């Protein structure tokens, strides 16, 4: 396990969003699922070009699954992935500069549920999560878990976990306050008010 420092901007971000008072906290789901389409839609594109690009798994879908033993909301995709170099420095790239830009935004009078504008949508993660795993597979890459529950570190490790095929699980362990998020009638509202027209299934798994 190797362990980082977060740049200053980001850090403020993480800040931000766990310190302000916010009460559409549900938010957080939609900007998620957005990330997952957005991997699956990058794949998919991709394997126009190279079929062969799907050999680590031919379906392209959104899964939903909580666990309330565990307090844990996983968003589990088989979208792009993301590598080593891509969870250390491409994201830290644009970490800095979408916060830069949401920051901007913010002072002006932005809403926090605008965050997806800026790239950086994963972080209304941190609005329900007081820890973030993020397990995933890229092809040219191996299988990495990224974590970070704030204080201006996260780790990065090779996954010793069940192999994944291809794709991304967020794992959002809850903040206790916000066990709503492993309800089924909850998650389902939350999935037909903001992400009604995903172009991917999403299956909200039970218990
Ligand atoms: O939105 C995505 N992920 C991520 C973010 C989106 C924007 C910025 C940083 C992001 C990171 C995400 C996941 C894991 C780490 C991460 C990050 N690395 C950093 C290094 C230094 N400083 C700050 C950092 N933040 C995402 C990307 C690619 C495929 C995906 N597939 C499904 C769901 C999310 C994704």
């Amino acid at each position: 396990m190797e362990t980082f420092a977060f740049q200053a901007e980001i850090a403020q971000l993480m800040s931000l969003i766990i310190n302000t008072f916010y009460s559409n906290k549900e938010i957080f789901l939609r900007e998620l699922i957005s990330n997952s389409s957005d991997a699956l839609d990058k794949i998919r594109y991709e394997s126009l070009t190279d079929p062969s690009k799907l050999d680590s798994g031919k379906e392209l879908h959104i899964n939903l699954i909580p666990n309330k033993q565990d307090r844990t909301l996983t968003i589990v995709d088989t979208g792009i992935g993301m590598t080593k170099a891509d969870l250390i420095n491409n994201l830290g790239t644009i970490a800095k500069s979408g916060t830069k830009a949401f920051m901007e935004a913010l002072q002006a009078g932005a809403d926090i549920s605008m965050i997806g504008q800026f790239g950086v949508g994963f972080y209304s993660a941190y609005l329900v999560a007081e820890k973030v795993t993020v397990i995933t597979k890229h092809n040219d890459d191996e299988q990495y878990a990224w974590e970070s529950s704030a204080g201006g570190s996260f780790t990065v490790r090779t996954d010793t976990g069940e192999p994944m095929g291809r794709g991304t699980k967020v794992i959002l362990h809850l903040k206790e306050d916000q066990t709503e998020y492993l309800e089924e009638r909850r998650i389902k509202e939350i999935v037909k008010k903001h992400s009604q027209f995903i172009g991917y299934p999403i299956t909200l798994f039970v218990e």
